[PDB]
C-alpha cells in the first residue's frame, strides 16, 4: 500500500482520550459536529471509543454521542452521525511510540488527523509526517 505497517500495542477494549503531545490538548468531538482539543480532562466529548474495521484500520467514535471521528473532501474533520469512507483511518505506531490515525479515504496524500498548539485540528494538506501535530497517546479514561 501507500504506508508502513508497524502498529501500535493496546487495544480497543476500553474507551480511550487521545492526547496531542503536541499542545497537550485531547481530541474532542463536540455535539454539534464540531473537532478540536481541549485541555479539560473533565469535557464529556473526549472519551472515544476505537474499534477495529480491518487490521490496522479503526473507526474513533465518541462515546458521549456515538459520533464517528471523520475528515472532509477537503481535509476537515468533522463527527458524522454515521460511518461511512471518511470515518475510516489507519493507526499506526510512529516515532516507536506514538499512534498516528491516517484519513485511509486520502491516504496517498498522507493526510493525518492532527492538532495544533492552539488546540485547532490541522487541515489534511497542511499535515505530514514529521510533525508533532499528528502524535497522538491513547490515555485511559
Amino acid at each position: 500500500h501507500h504506508h508502513h505497517f508497524n502498529l501500535p500495542p493496546g487495544n480497543y477494549k476500553k474507551p480511550k482520550l487521545l492526547y496531542c503531545s503536541n499542545g497537550g490538548h485531547f481530541l474532542r468531538i463536540a455535539p454539534d459536529g464540531t473537532v478540536d482539543g481541549t485541555r479539560d480532562r473533565s469535557d464529556q466529548h473526549i472519551q472515544l471509543q476505537l474499534s477495529a474495521e480491518s487490521v490496522g484500520e479503526v473507526y474513533i467514535k465518541s462515546t458521549e454521542t456515538g459520533q464517528y471521528l471523520a475528515m472532509d473532501t477537503d481535509g476537515l474533520l468533522y463527527g458524522s452521525q454515521t460511518p461511512n469512507e471518511e470515518c475510516l483511518f489507519l493507526e499506526r505506531l510512529e516515532e516507536n511510540h506514538y499512534n498516528t490515525y491516517i484519513s485511509k479515504k486520502h491516504a496517498e496524500k498522507n493526510w493525518f488527523v492532527g492538532l495544533k498548539k492552539n488546540g485547532s485540528c490541522k487541515r489534511g494538506p497542511r499535515t505530514h509526517y514529521g510533525q508533532k501535530a499528528i502524535l497522538f497517546l491513547p490515555l485511559p479514561v
